[PDB]
Parts: structure tokens; sequence; C-alpha cells
């Protein structure tokens, strides 16, 4: 057989098992594998990278999902539950022998025409009214499930991509870090100028605070040294024991001597630090750490000024870093090294403590979005009111264009408008009422001088205004969304020679 309806039928089945995850109180499904190993997230791109494929035509809506990704994060499910739709349609038009050309011709111009109407729905924000990048924040984060510090983490979003603000006016999502320790409760999130060094001191006899520290970047253990070469050190008189292991730690003072007297005041090993070293540092007074891995090593680099150093025989003083502060308390017993500096903070970060290791990675990974999503609205300034409403306002005006053109490719155009009311379908068996009957009503508010934020409310369960609760997102989520279906509907149209090729790299 022509084995083609098997190909758009592939696709079909990988959308029923996010499209029953996309909302806020959506359930999930576990396919583990054969090993055993049993684990549930709420999220459509972690099913997708663990989940398996049996035909090689089911990859490329995988991979383009993928880039989605690295860009917004959140919004691929709408993407791929929505192309599902668009080839259950292409049944029925190939039932009146249309060919899958005439199909893919209205996606295009469909999809080209549904840009320059978002731009006419998008209103215009400020740059630094706080107000809106309130209602924006929580939008995402509620239908994560995170109703308990809610009122209190979008603060302390908005407030750190707000500070690290270009004159270009652009925002990175680099220099926020993020650190996952358990502790008391979720609350304990706070705001930092500086960056955290989840490390201890090997002495309590370190000045508690000290003003204008300079770093020493260091990049060599901190242990006896050896020759690379295949020849070992025999002790035997009692007397030349004291030498060759005593010289070695002679050349500290000297090397600290001229760290010293560049106006050093504290270091980071990279490696660890020998037993006995620990005891020299701590009489005589000297701030270091251990074992400080490459990820943060750059971090503290780059923010303090300090640059990588691999001889340690000239560290001079242009090569050390600059800090206001360097303070290290306790707090739920284990303690944490600070590194702030006042004169110009060019990074943040945000700790994020829980009660149990689940709660601090779900938590861990809503951070990381959030940032992003307001991200583009602050260099932009445009956000549309969501809440399954954007579409619906779309499959009203898009049907009075399809009168204009003629011929065979209305009937692919009025299937492209027809196939987006299904996002807010799903949203009302997810809350447990109906769909049909209440999509009689929706449209009653969309009429003709109606507003433009009617959307259902999986609360209350009634049409209410959208906007004044807090409902928006921003407008690239939708035209990139829809721009990636179209872009990916015509790789299972267009495709037709499947030639059983050998070895073909």
């Amino acid at each position: 057989r022509d084995a083609q309806r098997m190909n758009i039928l592939a696709g079909r089945i990988i959308a029923e098992t996010v499209r029953s995850t996309l909302g806020p109180k959506g359930m999930d499904k576990m396919l583990v594998d054969d090993l055993g190993d049993v684990v549930v997230t709420n999220d459509g791109v972690t099913i997708l990278r663990e989940m398996s494929v049996e035909h090689p035509a089911a990859k490329m809506l995988i991979e383009v999902a993928k880039t989605q990704e690295k860009e917004v994060g959140d919004g691929t499910t709408t993407a791929v539950v929505v192309a599902g739709e668009l080839l259950r349609k292409a049944e029925e038009l190939l039932d009146q022998n249309v060919h899958p050309t005439i199909v893919v011709k209205g996606y295009q111009a469909a999809a080209q025409k549904a840009q320059e109407l978002l731009k006419t729905i998008a209103c215009e924000v400020g740059a630094q009214d706080k107000e809106i990048l309130t209602k924006i924040a929580m939008t995402s984060i509620t239908g994560k499930g995170a109703e308990k510090a809610k009122e209190k983490l979008a603060e302390i979003i908005v407030e750190a991509v707000s500070a690290v603000v270009d004159d270009e006016g652009k925002v990175d999502k680099d220099l926020i870090k993020i650190e996952k320790k358990s502790g008391a409760s979720i609350d304990d999130t706070e705001l930092i100028k500086g960056v955290l060094v989840d490390k201890e001191r090997v002495s309590a006899q370190m000045p508690k605070k000290v003003t204008d520290a300079k770093i020493a970047l260091l990049n060599c253990a901190i242990e006896i040294k050896e020759t690379e070469t295949d020849a070992e050190i025999r002790i035997t008189d009692p007397a030349k024991l004291m030498e060759f292991i005593e010289q070695e730690e002679k050349m500290l003072k000297d090397m600290v001597a001229e760290i010293k007297a560049s106006g050093a005041n504290v270091l980071f090993c990279q490696k660890g630090i020998d037993d006995l070293a620990q005891h020299y540092l701590a009489k005589e007074g000297i701030v270091a750490a251990r074992r400080v891995k490459k990820s943060d090593m750059e971090k503290l680099a780059k923010a303090t000024g300090a640059n990588v150093i691999t001889n340690i025989k000239d560290l001079s003083a242009q090569d050390l870093g600059d800090a206001g502060l360097v303070e290290e308390r306790k707090i739920s017993g284990d303690s944490m090294i600070f590194v702030e500096e006042c004169k110009h903070p060019k990074a943040v970060t945000m700790l994020i403590r829980g009660t149990t290791e689940h709660v601090i990675e779900e938590v861990a990974r809503a951070v990381d979005d959030a940032v992003g999503v307001v991200g583009c609205t602050i260099e932009d300034g445009r956000i549309v009111s969501g809440g399954g409403s954007t579409e619906v306002e779309l499959s009203m005006k898009l049907r009075e264009y399809a009168e204009g053109i003629s011929g065979r490719e209305q009937l692919a155009v009025r299937a492209f408008a027809d196939a987006l009311e299904v996002i807010p379908r799903t949203l009302a068996e997810n809350a447990g009422l109906d769909a049909i009957e209440i999509l009689v009503k929706v449209r009653a508010a969309h009429a003709s001088n109606g507003n433009k934020c009617a959307g259902l409310n999986v609360f209350t369960g009634a049409v209410e205004d959208m906007c004044e609760n807090g409902v928006v997102e921003p407008l690239r989520v939708k035209t990139q969304a829809i721009q990636s279906a179209a872009e990916s509907t015509e790789m299972l149209l267009r495709i037709d020679d499947v030639i059983a090729a050998e070895k073909l790299r």
C-alpha cells in the first residue's frame, strides 16, 4: 500500500499523550522503560526526550520542538497539540479528491495573515511600571503548581531582571544563577546582589566583615609538589625529614608574600587543600576556600573583574578582582560565603529553599522560564491577553477573509480557522464542564463591538475579564507557536518518496 496515512496518524498518537497535560490541573502519564525508575513531571518537553519512537518519520516534530525550548521555554505543547488537528482535518480533504499541495498553500497564506492581526491587538506598556510585571509573572507560576509562596516569589524575580538592564535595553539569562538546598520552607527565598559559594571556611578565626577585598584567583592544588618524572624521595635520617617537606612549605609563604603585597584579601582554589596546609592559613589569618568547580570560577571572575591566571608566581594587582564585602554567616546549620560588589553589581543570585528534594527541583525549573517570558516584554513592550482568548478572536475575523479567496483554496483556509478552537476545549474538559455548550456563550462576547479580553476561568467557571484578573502573555509565544505549527505541518504533506535505502550515511 501507499502507507501515506501512517505518517499523518503517527503524529496524532504523540499528541494525545501531551493533549491531556495541557492545563493548570492537567494529569500526566508515566511511560517508564524496562528499567524501573519511576518519575512524573507536568511538562511536555520532559516526556519527549524520554519517549521512544518506532517510525523514522516521527523525529522532525521533536527536533523542531526543541528550538522553541531554548528561546521561550513555555508554549511548546500548544504547537504540537494544534498541529495534530490539521492532520485530522486533512483526512476529510483527501476524501474530496484534494491534493496536499492545495492544503499546504492555505496554511502558508493563513499563517502570514495572522501575523498582522496580532500586532494590532497587542497593547503598549511601560518599561518600568512594576504593576504590569507582577501579573505577567503569576500567570505562568500558578499554572505550574505553587499556591503557597507566589505573592512574594514574583517580587524577587521582577527586581532581579530589572537590575541587569544594560544600556541597550536587554536582559541576559546566564547572569542569573540558581542554587538548590533544602531548608526550612519555601518562604526563605530572598534577593541577593552578589553570588553565593556553597562552602564553609576551615577556620572560624577569619575576619567577620572586610571592605574592599581583592579577589586572588588561584588555579593550583595547594599540596606538596612532586617532580613529574618517576623519582621518589626516600627518607631515613631523622634530620633529612624536615627539609624536603619544609622547603616546599616555605614556597607558600614566598607565594603568599607576592599575593599579600599586591593588596590581596581572599582566595579561591579550584581543587582541594592539604590537611597540613589548613593550619598555617588559620594561625596566620588567611582566607581561602577549597574545591571550586569550573562553573563557579567563571562567574566569580568576570563578575568581580578577575581574570584567569595559570602562573601563580606573578599575580600582579591588575590581575586581581574586586568586591565590596566578603561575609560568611551560618543559617540552617551550614554556612555560605558571600561575594557582593556594591560598586557595580553586574550579576545577581536567587537562593531557593524547600522541605523535600522534589519541591526545590520543580520550583528551580520555573525560575529560569519566568525570567525569559518577562525579558522579551521589557525589550519589546507589547503583551496580549491570553487565557485561551487569542485564538478565539482569530476564529471570528479570519472567517470573513475566507470569502475573498475563491476557488478550491477557501476550503483549506477555513480548515485552519476551525482548528484553533481545540485549545479552549481541552481546558473545558479538564475543569469538568461541557465544551460544546460553553462555546456558544464565549462567541457572544466577541459579537461585534464587544470586549476582546473575555476568556474561560477554570477557577470560577464563568466568562470574565481576563485583563483585570491577571491573565496575559507576550506576543511571541503565539506567533511563534502558530508559525512553528505551519512550518512543521508541511513535513507530513510534502513527503512521499520513502524508498528502503541501505547505508546512506
